């Protein structure tokens, strides 16, 4: 294939950086201005027009635009400046890029499957042109983080997400498919646009929700394969969390809200457990918060300490929940769900009403919050834990911001510079009175998904266990420095993911060879080569014909 | 467009002409075996295993089976050795060709529009992928030349005459459209045969044939354009003859059996004419038949007459004819046509009932033959001409060789080598008892059709003139030698069909624009230059991209 | 995809079997006659066309002009007269064919890597239109059997051998890739040849084409994996038995001269077995010939016996060997491999100058022929293992009927009926003066090559074990039912090729899987199930 296709195709197009000769052979010559260009300055000319714009959704637009133009020139850029363009490219720029600059570019990427298409699934998913999809994404586009419900125009996430697959650990594009389910939206600001791409109807709640994500599941998996990945993005935390129970042992499924949320609170715990060297015995955690998060983290709690040297049932003694109801402990008013059941634990004497007497009462060296309630840390529960403790362990996991648990200021002046603070929020570092400055800990999901994807697509894994995130979370805190656990870092820096994302998937592909979970054989000796080498890279390949004379 | 593609597409297809630096640019590299030729040496290759086989029918299967897989060396070998394989692509093999070998290879070539198809033949028409198709050769295989209905095995003969359109005029193969037309076939060992490829039922002769052909007119004309050239082949005589009456002047279109006939009748007559210098008014022609070929012949006479001198009414009483019923003379029992009236004439005293007594009383200086009768040209006939002129004109023009009036044998020997002969018949060289030998007049069609069909496309001439025939008639003559006039031949030698057909098309496309009857402005100054410019040609085009230095 | 493409591609070509549907959809109404038929109609028509073609060789231009047309039809009619016209693609008439192809016809296929492409292999490679080719054949040509070097023009035999792997195992052809390595020819009336395809050079023995076969290997399996199957045909002896040594633990590799003559040998030996049930302490097999040949076959009687209870090296010594110069024997003055040393053993009192003498000292069970010299099985050697053995076992294997040690006629009527006799050879059968009728057995490496690379595709394995060829060889025997060994049948019957072939397939699969040499993960619970869903079939498509 030759001439303008090769220009048209993001997939091949160079650009400017179509060689003369390349030009000259495959009919380009007069198409491009006269001018060669490399990589190198083609990037360089787009890293100094960045710099003279200033708003992250015009940064989105003009970098999203490169990506439908010149797709290694796009990951090229995006590699070159990862921890400045990661937050334009998705969370938080994608979100209200989405919003914003739907109705305008009214460009389509990805596959949309709604319910008018109930039945006939297969045939909306076989339209799709990419023969070997590894990685699928998908929304309902529901809650997106941060706005709420933005029906279709959802589908940016899932482009967004999968983006950072290919720049982070290099999941090949084209085995990428992003998808955006439409059963409707209960938001009248996009019902009420003529010029709305969705389906005209409040969602779709009934059975036939349940059995289109089912048909899409099968539908995806019938083409594609059974060990095709599959991830949902910015679905209602209710769908999230009951669809990881019902597809994670019939199809290779994770979720970042549950699995990668544990996998990145254990990391930073394994970071704090560094620099305090706090004994395994010295250990007692208190969640606010035990639905499906508090869950999911302390399961991977009880993993880490049961490889340790302690016993399960030993483990979970030292683990704590307090929900909406109070603390969770055997015989009282509010249910208690059977998950729950392992960290529900006979009362102390005295019972409390608020967190701050549950504090008080257990004297935990760790609070994890993951409600969602909002400042429920308050300066009485952070001062008692600074009192209660040397080096208290705080970690304020609810999203977005204004959701979490307290500040880093308010951490960090409370307990005077003596916590190891970590959030899911962007706090700036925080000035004491004594002249010192502390930078939080930051807890990103981008920490796990692109290793943990790699690892499970090159092993064709066809179920990603719960010791996949355990051996994530050591992975990820093993790559702290002597001198980065010295100055308080509880997480890599943001810099570095790529080198770190591969790392975790080495790690990840050790552990599924090794306990029978991989089918990509024979096994390889080295798991190290084995990945360094099956990466994509945003180098242009050579599109010149092989000419050479005949001795 | 490249790799394998340019090799299935005999259009492009080089072979092993492929130059190395193409098969490395395009991709062909280790597709073909690793050695370069040229044209030259393919040509020279193929001639070579032609003279070790000696069937035509043998013959035809090789060179077509090029035809499919490499177009220019088809038509290099074609016009490298055309007066040998002339009668191999077409009449008289490719009639033998169609019969035999239709069952067995099944390869279609060209378009099917059966009756089944009334309404929709538009449709079927738009499936043909050459958008700029120039000339038209259809048949409904009812009457192939010396074997009769052979159904959809009649596709062969368009194909093999639009060969000789490009061997002889070198108009272009992707401009030509082959057609057959399915309404059936009366031929039983068709109808009873499982393999065979038509429709099985008898020929439709209801007023459905009448309005498909007329669909037909319509639906190519629609697509193509109203200048678009249009014969009919092998069609039975009666549909053929009354199709050119009911299209000739709202269609573009022309009969070889009429007016391929009337030119090739009259260079011949105009050939005769110059050895012996017979006066205008010393010239009586009897016809032995009075259809559509001595009618379209006849005209041709009367018109050469008064472009001499003599008068419309002057000429034609110049002219006998005598068909079925004897000779044509105002009032008689049988039928006269008012098409006939021109050569209907007042009795002479003497009234003959066999063609013998016809020629005895009126003494013609020429007899022609279109009667289909047999040898109506008997030897007293041929004696009585030998008598009444020193040097007689016979034309025997029927065909096949069967239906021919009279042989070249009878011919030369009763009238001792004084006659000058011309058939449509292949007769041999027939000796005398003298010693001197004589090659008899050959009248073919291939002189007319390919110089004709060139001048009509490239002129963009939309009605084809009876004058177009004078012209062509006058053009073939005009290119005899004197020594060759001398030697007895009344037509040009085969060998030399492309240099003798582009030169009546230079001579007619003259004639088209004097007269206002071509569309192609603005008009050529130099005729010559206009057509020797822009016939195909079988060289190979280099398919080379051009790779250069940037100063 | 639409319209004349659709009828260009022989891959899609339905001809006149495009339903009216696939017409009016894909814009062929008008571009076919009106008469729409069914493959059985295509089939039927081409069986008769081809019953009054008289020549094998005019056959051949036929059938293989409807493999460039139309695939499916193609190995439709191959696979209904799968016995008359395998001999007809391949083995013996293709190697004819071959030798009068590329002068009239010329018309190109598979892939053509020259010495000249040197450093430039995955150009060339990568210039093959098919994305997941699991199978390569590859000649240089040197060695086409009967007819010897025919250089370029060995291109044939790969794609004769791709037709028979599609026809007997059902292995996708789009998924095959005949190769031909130019590397120059020895071959004088063809280097005189003004319209010769090849380079006009004598064959290049240097280095260079040491290296060019190194990269081919390279080549191949960069693009379509380390998995690919890759086939030597008609190499020199001499090339062909060293690359199989050099790549066959590197690469998944066989050779169908050592390998597959091997297995279809031991096979005939196997059936034989069941018949005269010799006590195994007894068998005493004599090899004409200590070529890679016999070293093959050899090998596979050892691995037999020690499978049935015999030691490594006291199975070796019920193995004698004689070529050129006499006995293989210890101290011998003429040379002896490393390969021929476990077979070559303690001279006995009085050492044996000829043939015939060779079986009266040793008095052997079998004598295997695979010395390529001619008729050595002589009357006095047939009557001397007619007289030592009551079924004495006869094997004359060299292939072109000339040069075969003996002929069924010899064999039956010398041993009074008494003999197991198999030849490479289609000798027709015989009747003894006793009116008793023999039917001599025709082993032919289509029994094995079919059945074997169907099962190293399907379970992605990239070694091929000695064992793999014992497992084709016993697979094979097993398809011989009690009437066929009751009737004196040494090899199942070829009309039946394509069953054959696929139980092979099944049980080498079976073997596969359970020696952790297959890689295809999940691993199937009915292997039977899951080869025979897998093979590919001449049954049109809807489009
Ligand atoms: N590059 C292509 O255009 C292409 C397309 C189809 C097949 N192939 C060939 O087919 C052969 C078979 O593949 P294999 O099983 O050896 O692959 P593999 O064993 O190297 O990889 C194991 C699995 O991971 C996938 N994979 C590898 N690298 C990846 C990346 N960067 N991103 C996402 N997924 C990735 C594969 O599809 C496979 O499912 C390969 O040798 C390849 O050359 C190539
Ligand atoms: N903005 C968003 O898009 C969004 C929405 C929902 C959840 N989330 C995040 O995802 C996670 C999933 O939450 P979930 O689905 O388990 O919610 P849930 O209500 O099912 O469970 C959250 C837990 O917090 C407890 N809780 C609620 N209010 C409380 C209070 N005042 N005091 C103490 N405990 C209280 C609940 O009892 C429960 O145990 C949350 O941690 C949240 O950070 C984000
Ligand atoms: N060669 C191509 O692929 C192609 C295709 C479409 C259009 N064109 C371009 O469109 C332009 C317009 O054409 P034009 O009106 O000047 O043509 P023209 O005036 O040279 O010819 C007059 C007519 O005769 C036809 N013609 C010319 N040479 C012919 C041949 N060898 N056989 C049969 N028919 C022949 C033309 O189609 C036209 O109808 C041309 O300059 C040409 O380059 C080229
Ligand atoms: N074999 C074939 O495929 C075939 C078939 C028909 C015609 N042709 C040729 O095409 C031409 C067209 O013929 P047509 O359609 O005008 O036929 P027609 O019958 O319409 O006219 C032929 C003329 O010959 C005359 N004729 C017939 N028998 C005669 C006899 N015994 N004596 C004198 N005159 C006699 C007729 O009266 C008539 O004037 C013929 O000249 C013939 O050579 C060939
Ligand atoms: N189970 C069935 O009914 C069935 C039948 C046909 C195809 N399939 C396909 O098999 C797929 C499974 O993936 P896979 O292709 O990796 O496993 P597979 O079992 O199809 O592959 C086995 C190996 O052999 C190859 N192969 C399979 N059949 C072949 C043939 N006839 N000729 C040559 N090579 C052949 C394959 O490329 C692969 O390397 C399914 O997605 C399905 O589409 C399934
Ligand atoms: N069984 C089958 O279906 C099958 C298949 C393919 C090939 N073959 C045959 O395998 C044979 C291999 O032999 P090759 O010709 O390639 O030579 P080779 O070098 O492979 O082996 C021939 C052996 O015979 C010996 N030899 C030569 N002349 C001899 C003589 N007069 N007496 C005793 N020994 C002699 C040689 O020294 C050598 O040891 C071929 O003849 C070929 O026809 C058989």
């Amino acid at each position: 294939e030759k001439g303008k296709p090769l220009m048209l195709n993001p997939r091949t197009n160079k650009g400017m950086a179509f060689t003369l000769q390349e030009r000259q052979m495959l009919g380009l010559q007069g198409l491009l201005p006269p001018k060669i260009e490399t990589q190198d300055i083609q990037a360089l000319q787009f890293h100094r027009n960045l710099k003279k714009m200033t708003s992250p959704l015009e940064k989105y637009i003009y970098i999203m635009g490169i990506q439908e133009r010149n797709e290694k020139l796009f990951y090229r850029i995006l590699q070159d400046d990862i921890e400045s363009l990661m937050p334009i490219v998705y969370t938080p720029t994608v979100g209200l890029a989405c919003s914003q600059y739907g109705h305008i570019f009214r460009r389509p990427k990805g596959l949309f499957i709604s319910i008018s298409d109930r039945g006939h699934v297969r045939s909306i998913v076989d339209n799709w042109p990419e023969n070997h999809v590894k990685a699928v994404v998908v929304t309902d586009g529901e809650r997106i983080l941060g706005l709420g419900d933005l029906g279709v125009y959802g589908m940016g996430i899932p482009v967004g997400k999968l983006c950072l697959y290919t720049a982070c650990a290099g999941i090949r594009p084209d085995r990428c498919l992003p998808v955006c389910i439409d059963v409707g939206t209960d938001n009248i600001a996009l019902l009420k646009d003529p010029f709305y791409m969705g389906l005209y109807q409040k969602r779709d709640r009934t059975q036939q929700y349940d059995d289109l994500i089912d048909e899409f599941m099968k539908a995806i998996t019938d083409r594609y394969g059974r060990n095709t990945l599959i991830q949902f993005e910015d679905f209602g935390n209710h769908n999230a969390f009951r669809f990881l129970r019902k597809y994670r042992e019939k199809y290779c499924t994770f979720n970042d809200d549950i699995q990668g949320t544990a996998a990145v609170a254990l990391a930073g715990l394994l970071a704090a457990q560094k620099v305090i060297s706090k004994p395994i015995s010295e250990h007692k955690i208190l969640f606010l918060g035990a639905g499906e998060a508090a869950l999911g983290i302390a399961n991977l709690i009880v993993m880490s300490m049961v490889e340790n040297g302690l016993s399960e049932q030993e483990a979970q003694k030292k683990i704590w929940m307090f929900d909406k109801y109070g603390l969770l402990v055997k015989g009282r008013k509010a249910k208690i769900d059977s998950y729950q059941e392992p960290f529900t634990h006979s009362a102390p004497e005295s019972i409390p009403d608020t967190f701050e007497d549950a504090v008080n009462i257990l004297k935990p060296s760790t609070i994890i919050g993951v409600a969602g309630a909002g400042r429920l840390f308050t300066p009485d529960v952070i001062r008692a834990m600074a009192s209660i403790n040397e080096r208290p362990v705080i970690f304020a996991l609810s999203n977005p911001t204004a959701q979490a648990e307290c500040t880093a200021e308010e951490a960090y002046t409370l307990t005077e510079g003596r916590c190891l603070f970590a959030s899911g929020s962007p706090f700036g570092p925080v000035k004491l009175t004594d002249g010192r400055v502390f930078t939080p800990g930051q807890g990103n999901n981008v920490y796990i998904f692109p290793g943990v994807a790699l690892a499970v697509i090159l092993c064709n894994t066809r179920h990603i266990s719960d010791s996949v995130f355990l051996e994530a979370a050591k992975a990820l805190t093993s790559q702290l420095t002597d001198e980065e656990l010295a100055q308080g870092r509880l997480y890599p820096p943001l810099a570095n993911i790529q080198e770190v994302s591969i790392n975790i998937a080495i790690k990840v592909t050790e552990y599924l060879y090794a306990n029978k979970m991989a089918f990509r054989y024979p096994e390889p000796e080295d798991k190290a080569k084995y990945v360094k080498e099956r990466t994509w890279r945003s180098e242009y390949d050579s599109l010149l014909p092989d000419v050479y004379e005949w001795p």
